[PDB]
């Protein structure tokens, strides 16, 4: 009873630490090393600095109220930690808001997944996003225009130890929604269509380029042929130089063995004419290839690519069953071949194709699309830590006190613990937890 009120300081002491601990530790890492001062991590720090603040200024006073059962703090740290407190909240739905917006317009951007912001005027917006967030947060407080009129809320205003947030049911709506459902809203809607236009853009490039592997260097393959790019064999010469000679040819440059990634896809789609025509030519492939729809033609060249279009001709008893639209019983046979016995996690994957048509079995595979996610994480955690308490705000002004006053608290104080989980799903990220690793002596 008054064992558990340390026992309930201790976890929420760790609950201050954890939150002002992981941000600090995303906050240097992006300061630090500049592989990761990108316009997306500038953002980061934006979220990253109101989750501190929140760690500093608002969660352990938040902490003592509930254990001292009462406010210590005064009348002006009250009216200030509460400004604060919502500012900070609002800072960090808005700057998460930016940062869908912004996505948006990368991936749909000619120059691929780069803002088209520079460095400057994303510091330019961050600004702007926390004066917005200032003029929604600390004016309105300050200003009393949120304070409610009934005396009970008035003994709370006049009371020195009484921090409670009583409110007019004109800001209760007003405010919330301003502050939150609107960035909310956009954020949901904008993401959702960045994720739609992530999936658009695979093809049977990004496939080859996941299965196999894109190399800008020249390589010897397996039988140790030179070779680069997706699988491009550029000699079965022993000598170097002419396989530089052969891809000078190809390129139209002079490439010393090095060539770009852009360039690599244009070698890639001179491979898949080739390939095509090859398959068109073959009569045991044709007629399985002209049946086909257009992603599990990519599955099928996925295929020729891997093993030429000998190899391929040897499933006879699949190839027939593709042509009849048996998937199932096409994926049974094809899971007994030597391919899927050598490189099961490719041959998984081609073969889940042809079993559904889609691509759903190359979905954030790319790093590119992993990052596109790890984003969506930190969205949907602070939506689902934030909404359930953002709901009652508006329940109890359509009827009040439907709700425990210890129920609303804790809803809060999920809100709260969102702020620690942030630093936690950037160690999806390779680059962050290699960050990470450096800056703990590791
Ligand atoms: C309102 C009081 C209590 C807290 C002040 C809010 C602070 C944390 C806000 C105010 C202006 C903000 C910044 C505005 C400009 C940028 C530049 C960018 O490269 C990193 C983030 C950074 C630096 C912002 C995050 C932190 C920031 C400094
Ligand atoms: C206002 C009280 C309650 C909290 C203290 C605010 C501190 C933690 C905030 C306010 C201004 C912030 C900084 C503003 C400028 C940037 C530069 C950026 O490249 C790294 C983070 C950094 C250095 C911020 C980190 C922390 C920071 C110093
Ligand atoms: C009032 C309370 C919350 C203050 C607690 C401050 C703690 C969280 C601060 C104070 C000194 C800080 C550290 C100082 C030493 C380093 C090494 C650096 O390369 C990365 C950050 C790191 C690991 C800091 C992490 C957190 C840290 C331990
Ligand atoms: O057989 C047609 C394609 O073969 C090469 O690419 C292969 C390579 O032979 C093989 O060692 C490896 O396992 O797979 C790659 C592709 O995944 C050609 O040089 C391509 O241009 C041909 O289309
Ligand atoms: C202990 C209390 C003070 N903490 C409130 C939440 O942490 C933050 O709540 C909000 C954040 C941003 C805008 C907001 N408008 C509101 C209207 C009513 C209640 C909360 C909020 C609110
Ligand atoms: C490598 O980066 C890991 C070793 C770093 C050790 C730094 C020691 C920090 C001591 C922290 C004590 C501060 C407590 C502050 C409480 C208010």
């Amino acid at each position: 009873d008054e064992v558990w009120v340390v026992g309930m300081g201790i976890v929420m002491s760790l609950i201050v630490l954890a939150i002002v601990f992981g941000n600090v530790l995303v906050i240097t890492a992006i300061a630090k090393f500049e592989r990761l001062q990108t316009v997306t991590n500038y953002f980061i720090t934006s979220l990253a600095c109101a989750d501190l603040v929140m760690g500093l200024a608002v969660v352990p006073f938040g902490a003592a109220h509930i254990l001292m059962k009462m406010w210590t703090f005064g009348n002006f740290w009250c009216e200030f930690w509460t400004s604060i407190d919502v500012l900070c909240v609002t800072a960090s739905i808005e700057t998460l808001c930016v940062i869908a917006v912004d996505r948006y317009f990368a991936i749909t951007s000619p120059f691929k997944y780069q803002s088209l912001l520079t460095k400057n005027k994303a510091r330019v917006i961050i600004l702007m996003v926390w004066i917005v967030s200032g003029l929604t947060s600390f004016l309105p407080i300050q200003m009393h225009w949120y304070r409610a009129t009934h005396q009970e809320a008035i003994n709370c205003y006049a009371e020195e130890t009484c921090c409670d947030f009583f409110t007019n049911q004109a800001y209760a709506i007003a405010s919330s929604i301003v502050s939150f459902y609107v960035p909310l809203v956009i954020m949901v809607f904008v993401y959702s269509r960045v994720f739609q236009e992530a999936k658009r853009q695979l093809n049977i490039f990004e496939m080859l380029r996941i299965d196999e592997g894109l190399r800008l260097k020249i390589y010897k393959d397996t039988e140790g042929y030179y070779t680069i790019g997706i699988g491009h064999l550029l000699t079965k010469s022993p000598s170097l130089n002419a396989a530089k000679s052969e891809l000078d040819k190809a390129i139209g440059r002079n490439t010393n063995g090095v060539i770009t990634k852009d360039e690599a896809e244009k070698l890639f789609n001179q491979d898949v004419d080739a390939a095509v025509r090859g398959i068109l030519r073959n009569a045991k492939l044709k007629p399985v290839y002209d049946s086909l729809d257009a992603v599990r033609r990519a599955a099928l060249i996925n295929m020729v690519f891997q093993m030429g279009e000998t190899g391929v001709a040897g499933f006879t008893n699949s190839l027939r069953m593709l042509q009849q639209k048996r998937w199932d019983e096409a994926a049974v046979n094809l899971a007994k071949s030597r391919w899927y016995n050598q490189t099961p996690n490719r041959a998984k994957r081609v073969i889940t194709t042809f079993r559904t048509g889609t691509w759903d079995a190359y979905k954030f595979c790319l790093k590119e699309h992993k990052a596109l996610k790890t984003l969506g994480i930190i969205m949907g955690t602070f939506t689902l830590c934030w909404l359930p308490f953002f709901i009652v705000n508006i329940v109890h002004v359509i009827q009040d006190n439907l709700i425990r006053k210890e129920v609303y608290i804790l809803l809060n104080w999920i809100g709260y613990v969102n702020s620690g989980f942030n630093p936690l799903i950037y160690c999806r990220s390779p680059d962050f937890r290699i960050a990470f690793q450096e800056l703990l002596c590791l």
